[PDB]
């Protein structure tokens, strides 16, 4: 009965997400055992439907992490059946503005505060009859920032007050910013905006997330404070594992 | 052509992938690495036939030959793996000369076997001359995991419509009444495994083997292993993703 | 060749609607040949997906009930290729003003007057050559009213040619309205704007649906004149016949 | 632990759903109830691999052992259900001491029997001491529904690696000539359910039985059943979607 | 009524289609032309049981008896799709009076045969007196498509529970050592399908023949086969294609 | 590592394509392996989800076609989703105007230009590590043409530099221009609504594209200079089919 990354963050500590783009449940909950507080379900950049993350929520929770998802859009419908579906955090593509922060709010809170529809088939299965009560706290809320125009509107992004922070898109800021789409850039202006978006959120209370690609650049952002780092998407640790496999097989 | 094959009629060892999670996005990303096939679990996995039959075409379009380890040695479910454009067939619990010869059976049309004919998906690849070429461009190995696969090892490998014997060691390892390790050091295992070997090379057939690791898959391939597996995709990732946590914590 | 629904409301009968939210043809096909006028597939407050949907439509045809859906969300190009899987009735929720009232209508009806594109794989082999000419009659709209917003604005939602008339969320618009969201609400307020929006439909020509979570309620709002009756959703009349069955069981 | 090993250790008996339509919404909620199992039947159903593997995961959530009713006493199907996290087996058509030793073989790693190792999911439940307790987070049931099972009883109940029996009192009724309607008070139907429980019982072994109903379970659980099911989502959602017609129409 | 029953009832062959495509679109599409029945075929196929199961509601929505041509001559296979709403079973690879008996067993309920009761569609369609006519509302045909099977003919069709016998001809071709041609002149196949039909209305039973024309299929129905199927989704739709293209491109 | 439908182009020559409606990898694959430049997969017109897409783009790119489809809706989201699970061409339904135009534009080409979020899964794996400096020149983008507002503003749609071309609804607007829905409809208006979209769309030095529903207006729209014509649906084509083989099968 607590959101595993909401304790991380009441214990004044970051939560450490595990992130998926391959569909199915059996490597879902093997991911979920390890020492992953959240496991995050990419709809965005990957062919998972929703048919294929329904279960995978499940096989998340079973398995003992927070189940998140980063969603295909930042639309309200898409969202609200996420969360009924048993998605206890959102990560919301392509925020620019404070408008778009609004509608994410409301879609992460009941009515009449949010406009979240009442239906919690699988969250009030978890919470039980506490749910209703505490049900805000349930869910984690995170405003991806990935272009110059989010930069621009960092400070009217963050003072949403029903969102509990932004998530960076290293890569797809560095594209945005006419810099190359490298894994875990160090481009120093990408370097710089990412500074100031934590420096923004920090200053307005609220919480700060990032997509990392490695475990290296994962420990770099632990370190520089971040509440919340993903580390890294299933098919590119298991690519890079099955090029490793092979290299010993073949050498001399 | 055969990957394997071809491999094989050049002088060298085929290496395999080994897949027991379902979907195509991994399928193609490692059938497009340097492995020669890359093997379907429909054993010791979640994968049912519907979760199959797109990751065969995925494995193939990334440049790979598709093979399948079935759940069982039954011939009508080897044949619509055949029809799906499975390329390779290993089949599990092989123990007698009776079971090699039934999944012999499934592999050839009569008269060398009895393999119904409606190839959906070779004919697509082959052509209309796919018939006269059919048992060229499948590999069929059967699995020698039990102590009585062990005892009937000669029997086993007399029979003319199979390729060879691949080796569960770890199913083979336990039946010996010894701990289910991979790539294990236990020395009966360790014989047993070799004397396999031995045997399929002087029957003149080929054999196979599951390996959990680079480093013993290097050693396999040194041995002389003709079709040699590494490493299970869920073990890949498992091991990678403690790997990435253990970094990111420090 | 006829409309379930649109035979009761012609013969000056209120049509019953079951309402599914587990994915499956077996269930669909068992309750369409019950005595319901019509099964709902509930897309938005379930995991039922559009792979799911397809085959349950046919069941419920095959079963004998008209085949509605109550979408995940009010958009043309969602409700259009559901009208050509076969739903021939349509609830789309949180039309909230006379423009999403007009969206929905435009999506319901052929071009030019509509801008339903055609390619009515379904409906063109149940109906035959007949079809074209008839097929605005073929198929039922309802707006959906769970909303303050759409409370206020319920006449000018009413004005809307190509729509039916309205379905009312009772639990939904308890939450906007600032109350408990209670099964089957009888909130004094919630009951009053209920009656409010009831009258204002009927005022207007237009036909009024309800949400029900047991027969009992829906008893009382067939009595009180609603055309559009739906009781209950499978998930919970089949965990209350399990909590039933188990507390027999174990029953000194 | 297996909650109806739990249960048996304990003294009491198990109750458990029973699942003909497929998905994880139902199969979740119902296991949050008070049943100590629910079983999935892939047999009297159009549930199949695909769609077993998630609900297997949602019942295990929700706080209920999963069982599955298989299609047919095969191996290799078992085998696989096994390792996707079905912990309890169901067996139908289990007729002869034979098919129930073919039951156990399925249930046990060898040297007990010659359950093929590859634990994909117990080994994430149990961890890497799953090998030595395997048998004990396993109950395996035989089916009793022929005449033939019925006179072969004493025979099945010697097989050593199975808990015991589960009447399937339908089919059991339709053999024995009278009218297959759950629940029954045909004399015959009733007297044969009673003679398999007392000698499973005499034979140190675990019986349970198929319901169609709360008040025929309640006297199954008085008359001493060890495992008891009532009743199918199907026929239940069936009957209250019934009922709250009735009540709508008035 | 089983709408290919009514046919024979009435003096008329029935004109089966043949699916090897997954889907409900075109069943219902093809179900709703002038076709009496609708063959799924599980086997030259990646038709799994999944994809079935709503197949056979789309056929009968569409006016056609839903058929299915099984991966296998399995009973339980069989059975659950009898409880899915399959009317009509084609058994492949029915060889010897033994596996025709397997076939007849799985079709019939106690005593006649051995099926399962758990009648989930066929109850919604024939209500509670479905068990009474349960025999009648499903047509069994035992496929011959080997020189075994042609070698068995009388004592295949001695089996009491089987409507007859579907000649998978491009099999029977092969296996007879010629071309695996579908609707072929090849003399002794021509002769050899003549003979199972003769057989076949000597001992009083039906022959279906699976044909890749309509040229064809109306000769098979002028010589007076009781089913015939004409022609595969998969290869109609190649051919339409084929057909598209030469007219677009001149 | 080419588009073969722009291989065509770079040669003066048109593309023929073929259409999918129904859901499946076997008969993506052997039309695809058939002289087809291109297969359309039908997101819209259809029951095919984004689960059943994913493998028939694999389908139809082992059989040697190029995979396209003609998606639900006009969304940047969903078509860059496709674009990553491997579409290398995209048709938008029900584009009006230069804005709508822009939105298309600005989902097939890599931020900053496009706003294509960066996560190329399948055409990294084709193209390889010369992938992204060739990536807009892998897609082909056009705007769909089926309304009166759309032929109003033809040659503001065909202003937008993101985009290839457009693609007409013949049916689609013969609908929208008050006409019987005829396939390949002949009806005079259409034709020359028709006609002057071709036009001005070679004027603008654009490609156009056209939906055919038989062999034979596809020869003619070949003839007429149109750059990519689509024919037939497979639907259409196995029912026509099966209706011939069923009248020889039945005829004296
Ligand atoms: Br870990
Ligand atoms: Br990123
Ligand atoms: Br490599
Ligand atoms: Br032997
Ligand atoms: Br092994
Ligand atoms: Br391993
Ligand atoms: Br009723
Ligand atoms: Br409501
Ligand atoms: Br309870
Ligand atoms: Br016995
Ligand atoms: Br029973
Ligand atoms: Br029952
Ligand atoms: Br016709
Ligand atoms: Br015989
Ligand atoms: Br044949
Ligand atoms: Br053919
Ligand atoms: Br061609
Ligand atoms: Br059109
Ligand atoms: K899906
Ligand atoms: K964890
Ligand atoms: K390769
Ligand atoms: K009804
Ligand atoms: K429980
Ligand atoms: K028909
Ligand atoms: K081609
Ligand atoms: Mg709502
Ligand atoms: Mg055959
Ligand atoms: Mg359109
Ligand atoms: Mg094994
Ligand atoms: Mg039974
Ligand atoms: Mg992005």
């Amino acid at each position: 009965h607590h959101n595993k990354v909401r304790t991380c963050w009441n214990e004044g500590r970051p939560a450490l997400a595990g992130w998926l783009q391959l569909p199915g449940t059996l490597h879902a909950e093997a991911l979920a055992r390890l020492d992953y507080d959240a496991v995050v379900i990419d709809m965005q950049a990957s062919p998972i439907d929703f048919g294929q993350v329904a279960p995978m929520l499940i096989a998340i929770e079973l398995g003992g992490a927070e189940p998140f998802v980063r969603t295909q859009v930042n639309d309200p419908s898409d969202i609200m059946k996420l969360l009924d579906a048993g998605a206890y955090g959102i990560i919301a593509p392509m925020v620019n503005t404070r408008a778009e922060a609004q509608t994410l709010a409301s879609a992460l809170h009941y009515s009449p505060r949010g406009l979240r529809s009442f239906g919690p088939r699988r969250p009030s299965l978890r919470y039980g009859s506490g749910y209703l009560a505490q049900a805000s706290e349930t869910v984690v809320g995170l405003a991806m920032i990935e272009t110059r125009e989010a930069l621009a509107n960092i400070d009217e992004i963050l003072s949403v007050d029903g969102i509990d922070g932004v998530f960076i898109g290293p890569t797809d800021l560095a594209l945005d910013l006419g810099h190359a789409p490298l894994v875990d850039t160090e481009e120093a202006e990408v370097v710089s905006a990412i500074a100031h978006v934590r420096e923004r959120a920090h200053a307005a209370g609220k919480r700060v997330g990032i997509f990392c690609g490695s475990g290296g650049f994962a420990r770099v952002k632990l370190a520089e404070g971040f509440d919340f780092v993903t580390a890294a998407p299933d098919l590119a640790m298991l690519s890079a594992a099955a090029r490793q496999v092979i290299a010993d097989a073949r050498a001399l």
